[PDB]
């Protein structure tokens, strides 16, 4: 009962997960000390996670509880054919697959709700884009009291379901895992300090010291890629809208500028300070707003300089302008020439151009595979704790009297992480100092925790 | 005017310090212009104290400037500078502080701002660093507190005995907490150690730091920022923590996490110490802020002409009470002491089984140095002035008596003075912020003035 | 005749050799000044240094002054197909592609030699390694009669020169473009350390922010080596046989150690400080010896470490030992997985196996693509600099008499590479100050002329 | 005797003394050689002659000669560099000094001329130890007579043997002299690595002032110029090199600088239209590292950003501009070794001025006039090289050799690479590293003696 299009490719899937495995301490770390205890014996649990070769090391730690998973995909193109296959290869079914239909993941998620006709016992929903989340309490009403809870792990995902909680028919306590310190600094400052300047050099197999470079944004993001290049030798500038993170910008060592004269938009050519556009070699941008390099910058910018973007959306570079006054030509399968010349007719070579590295989308899976597993293991134990957090009060099982007592939706509380960090820490070999009890008296903190309040920052 | 200062030639000194000082904060002149016509402290009264270097000098004075009049002391003994203490007195204005004091006379410092003439000051608001000086209040004098409209507390350690009295309800008047605004807690803890703690160890050692191997105790902001103090010029940092999270985010920026105590228990018999470790380095920095994180084991177990000095707020976090009693004393210079092992009575005067340690285990970046720049006081500063500008309008002590049942809490400042804060700050530097058009900001869900991140947002 | 993998690579080939071209101004600038004389009016270079990019735009700045070149591979992982198919598609006959094979390796150099069945008139020899010169000075002598020079590009190659200097067996003299300034302290400091760090993510897909690993040898490559691992958050120790080089290393920020005990090697198993390598996760080796890594440090590492290598000849990792006592496999190319078992068989379940990085050859261009063109440009303005300089002597067609006082090792002046410097200066866009007469006349030099003297170490 | 000195004060030898004691322990490569050559005494019988700064190690150096039998007279070779602890300290041990601080160029002369005069009559040396050739032209311009006798001369910084090369070269020098300078653990590790330490901590114990987010401007790449540049990037600074040296300033470009000119395309003319107005507009912080003369010209101070700070780092003063600041404009102290100058003119001063300029040590040496130097870690190779080569030169005898073989022993030499390798080798140890030593297999491969020197005399590190 499966859907994978090949499934002979499964030791290869399996070597890649063999070797994929031991750079992940944390899962290893849960997997040995809560062995024997069984706490997740008799959960059902359906989830769409991303498939990938991480994600099937996920399951492995799933299934090592005793626990009875049904799998599916949240996108279309995020699925490793023989990873899938190797789950497959062993007795756990799977759905997910790169079939490339838009119309046809949706009907490989009904194959999970329904084994055979009838529904399946579900306990527990592992959801990743929120359409299974909108798809039970659309479709299948009746078999939402059966659910102790559910785990959401995405961007504005997240928002609808708060929402939703206001206007009613959400009768299921959710966890906003996606607010844990681990995950949340693995994702943005880490992940991009170790990938964004390999996947530059891959695009372009240029040389950065010595070049000057612009930054738009000064966020988690922008702080994190930042440092990548400051640390070539390239002198580098910081373009931001929030004061506190320009003045960061600037006790860190960095410069602030703005393209326009006096900071304002008026959206004239006169605006537009082409003075210190005349010396600028790379242009990214780290923020998540819309046009914040716009048709006029293009214009006025130095030649051969290049061109990237972070952020989710496409929209920060007037893209449409480029596309309808300018012709393109490729280098290699992700790399693009853009000349000033004119609609159509360049020569072989020319003077007057730009470089674009991804098309305007995100850098870090064009031109790379993206995070490595050893960032990644942050992300995929606060999964399981708070699996395990929800499997055991079993909000499902209790009378009516107290529904509205344990209905919302919360965050993971600051015991599981510390957890998840010491078992990480663990993994690169440091030890921890336990605490005599008068220093615990004196501090005013349990020994085993917590350390901290919940208005401290990091 | 009240005239106890060590030295009294040393203002004009002090003078051309604060003249130059003020060029230096370009937010806090800019918010004494602004706020000069309103005067929104009219008939404030305060009490102080805090460290008496020469970046407060300018802060009383725009205290002064805004209709306020106060008095002032030193929060630790190893803190005032004798040229600002003399240049702000001639200014008519009573301060009791200077360097070098005894604990005597540490808490006559105090006893002294909180009395005159025999008679309880009426004091309205209070302004305190450390905590010792509310305890004053609190203990001895309760019968002035019902007359306080609020406090502000300058550090972490005062938050917590304010939490703990608030615990219990012996707290009466409500506070505010400065030391949380992300000007602060993002700036003063982190950049100004970065900034401070190798100048202190130069200043006091002259030793060369680069190919040596130091230990640093806590990795908190004050441990990131003598990380970063340290390891820029080129030594061996090693880090030691009791939080997962601090250990996790040492081992991402690459330091290395180790645990004087064999398997990270702390035993207490003299066994139970890893001496391998010990044998090998040669500085010792504590952050901590807990009590006796320096065992007398351990301190038995170093190499030779090992260097100990302390960044915490406290004098406890190290056994320097083991050491009086067991140990010879002699004096290399002011704050510079060679502590030799094994004998009382005298030391050989070439004898090498010595340890080094300045400032007896106090503050290092105070007592052997000046602190901080100016460009770095300026954005605590600011929210200090900002807080009790919100303070002085509530007139805690003239509400009805149901109104204090709901008004006895503490909280913190809103966003959006935070940010007009670094907006004041950036400008100073040169350089210029970007404004949005109407259409971003109706994209991003934020008006084109006012916050730009949640409450819930770390920066 | 010729022999690569695929010509179709042409037109991207192509692409990218004119996107190189605006990143060598020097090279630029000199193929400029010299189009119109053609100095090398019937020059004919036999040249054998590594078939890549850039030497592709070093033939052709050959070609244009009227020259007639030959080239063949001189690493046996170092060739792109691509490039090397647009060559040949200029005309000019190539020996060079992946995967090659050592007795293949040598079939590569026989056949640049011979044109069509006899042995060809080549008057001018480059070699990047000395292993073509053995084989000029090993089989037959009589192509030195009209040989005018040889140049050398590598310290290994100025090595064997000396020493065949020694006995007396070098019939033609050599100019050493090695230790050029423009050269010496560019290309191994900053190449290297440019491209390391990327050849092993590359191949690794690891985090280094967190590791422990080791550098043996701090010269001029090791120095940029250790910078390079440095800005991957790893904690790097070095191990020297120089004291100058040790206390440089221990001014810079590391922790100096050595492998043995007191530093005393004998041989036996209780002679290796086996605590210290029980705890390394990398190993790299830039020394240019032999025996560096012997093979009892090989039994006593940590498990799951990686053996990296940057030296052109492998005799740093003895690794006859894994020939003959552990097996191999490979997961991708130029990666395989060394089990300390045996070599009978295995399990992929042990946990007892080592990662080796291109078979312990060169991994600057094994795993990666090597230096960029910028840095590349300095060296080749230096060679077509010497390269015009001995041509105008004539070495060949002089009596004895001269002959005799010609036969030398010589260098270029220092005024010539002041103006390589110059023009690569202009290249970022700075501007260079002009000395004034009372200034010059002060220090002790000419307006205009050589300023430091011969004895500068810089 | 020993009591003609004149210092500081007296009381300060108790805690020079600790101060030297604490330094004995940081200097290990000078101690091996005291320990080494304590038994034989290769000195008995040496009159040396010093002129370096007076500082804690030049103490303990002094200690180190007349532990192996040498009878030495010093003085100062900076009017600012000395310390006043430990020239009290060396005073009372029986070693006349004359050195202090904060003296006049009169008192300087009258030291530098006292030093080397005794009682009233010149002084039968046998040797010198100067610093930047002052009292090495002063013998060739006032006392001929002192040089039949004087065995060699020593030199340690790059001005005072650029002044012997041209000396030679006009062929009116007398006695040979060795240069320690162009020793690797000389050249390669006083130039950059101390002033690297040395070069913050005296802006930062002189002026207080952060240095994150600030933009200085550092003229000259030579060995103190990228320490100088290294020093000022770590802490978080933005700063621009130029230079007239294409390969210094390649250099510069590939480490992570921009080089810039100030004037308009390099050509100077001395017009004001010449000069590159908007740039020196922005900048804070200025340090000259050149050595040469007139670096930092009028116009260069009449166009600089308001409040900003100057400094040199050279040997000499004449770096910078001073002369048109003693008369056009008025000057004011706000502490020793710091200073402000006003461009509104030299009179109606007044404090509340907001275009006033921040000089640093009036134009002399920064790292021993607002700081306290090199640590002892570093002077430790300076000062073994410099007492390997008295004791080398001691034993060449060239006073009394006939004047026919002393046509040949003319030269300006420099120490064989053995001694460095000792020097390097003793200092490693103190740090802890462990050296490897070569097997026969490995040694006969490189092709280098198992004891060394490892690297030919060619190479540049
Ligand atoms: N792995 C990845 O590539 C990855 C991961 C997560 C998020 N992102 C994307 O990165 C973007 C931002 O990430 P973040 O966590 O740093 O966000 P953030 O919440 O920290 O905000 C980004 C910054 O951009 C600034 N900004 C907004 N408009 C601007 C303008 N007009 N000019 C200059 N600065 C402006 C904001 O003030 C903020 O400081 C989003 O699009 C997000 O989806 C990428
Ligand atoms: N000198 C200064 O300039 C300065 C400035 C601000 C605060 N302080 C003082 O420093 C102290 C601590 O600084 P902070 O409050 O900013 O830091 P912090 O609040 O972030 O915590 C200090 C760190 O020490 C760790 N720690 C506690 N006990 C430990 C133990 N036994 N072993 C190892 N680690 C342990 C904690 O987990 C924490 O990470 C306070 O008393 C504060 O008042 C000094
Ligand atoms: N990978 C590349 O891109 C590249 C480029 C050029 C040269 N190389 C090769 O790298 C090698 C060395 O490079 P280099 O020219 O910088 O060398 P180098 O002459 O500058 O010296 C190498 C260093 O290794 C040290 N060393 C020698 N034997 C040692 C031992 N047994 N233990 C520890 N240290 C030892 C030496 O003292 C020296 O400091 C040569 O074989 C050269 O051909 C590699
Ligand atoms: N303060 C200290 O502790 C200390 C220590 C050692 C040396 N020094 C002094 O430093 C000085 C020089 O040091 P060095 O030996 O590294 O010098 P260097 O000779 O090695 O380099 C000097 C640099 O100045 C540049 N330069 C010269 N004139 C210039 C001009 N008009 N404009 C721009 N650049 C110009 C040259 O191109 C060269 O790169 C000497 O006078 C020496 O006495 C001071
Ligand atoms: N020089 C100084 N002037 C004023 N406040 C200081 C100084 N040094 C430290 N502080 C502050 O005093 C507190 C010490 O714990 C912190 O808030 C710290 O930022
Ligand atoms: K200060
Ligand atoms: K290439
Ligand atoms: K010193």
């Amino acid at each position: 009962d499966y859907k994978v299009a090949d499934i002979t490719l499964a030791a290869w899937g399996r070597r890649e997960l063999i070797i994929a495995e031991s750079e992940m301490p944390a899962l290893m770390g849960l997997r040995r000390k809560y062995a024997g205890q069984q706490p997740l014996k008799g959960a059902k649990i359906l989830g769409c996670i991303h498939m990938t070769i991480q994600t099937g090391v996920l399951i492995e730690t799933l299934v090592a509880l005793g626990a009875e998973v049904r799998w599916s995909s949240c996108n279309i193109f995020s699925t490793q054919d023989q990873a899938a296959a190797a789950i497959a290869a062993a007795g756990i079914p799977v759905f997910a697959w790169k079939g490339e239909t838009e119309e046809e993941y949706e009907w490989c998620i009904e194959q999970t709700i329904l084994k055979d006709g009838q529904p399946w016992d579900a306990n527990m929903v592992l959801d990743d884009g929120g359409d299974l989340t909108e798809i039970l309490h659309k479709k299948y009403p009746q078999m939402l009291e059966r659910i102790h809870g559910i785990t959401e792990e995405t961007t504005t995902g997240v928002h609808r379901l708060l929402d939703m909680l206001k206007n009613g028919t959400l009768k299921v306590p959710a966890i906003n895992v996606n607010d844990s310190v681990t995950k949340s600094k693995n994702d943005n400052k880490y992940g991009c300090r170790h990938s964004l300047n390999d996947a530059i050099k891959r695009g372009t197999d240029h040389l950065l010291s010595g070049k000057q470079a612009l930054v738009i944004g000064y966020g988690d993001v922008g702080k994190g890629s930042s440092q990548s290049l400051r640390q070539e030798g390239m002198i580098v500038k910081v373009a931001e809208v929030d004061p506190i993170c320009a003045m960061q910008a600037c006790m860190d060592g960095f410069e602030v500028v703005s393209p326009y004269k006096n900071g304002i938009n008026d959206g004239t050519e006169a605006s537009i300070d082409a003075a210190l556009l005349g010396k600028i070699d790379l242009i990214v941008t780290t923020t998540g707003n819309v046009n914040v390099c716009d048709a006029n910058m293009l214009k006025a910018l130095k030649k051969r300089a290049v061109v990237c973007n972070i952020g989710h959306f496409d929209n920060e570079i007037d893209t449409a302008f480029m596309r309808k006054n300018w012709a393109w030509e490729e280098v290699k399968p992700q790399v693009h020439k853009i000349h000033r010349t004119g609609k159509d007719g360049f020569d072989a070579h020319n003077d007057d151009y730009l470089i674009l590295l991804a098309e305007g989308r995100l850098v870090n899976l064009g031109n790379a595979t993206g995070h490595p597993s050893r960032i990644m293991d942050g992300s995929f134990a606060n999964q399981v704790l708070a699996q395990i957090h929800l499997f055991e009060q079993k909000y499902a099982d209790l009378p009516a009297a107290e529904k509205a007592k344990r209905l919302s939706v919360e965050v993971l509380p600051k015991k599981l992480d510390e957890e998840v960090a010491l078992e990480m820490v663990k993994g690169f070999g440091g030890v921890v100092t336990q605490l005599t009890p008068k220093q615990a008296e004196y501090i005013g903190v349990s020994v085993e925790g917590p350390f901290k309040p919940d208005t401290y920052r990091y």
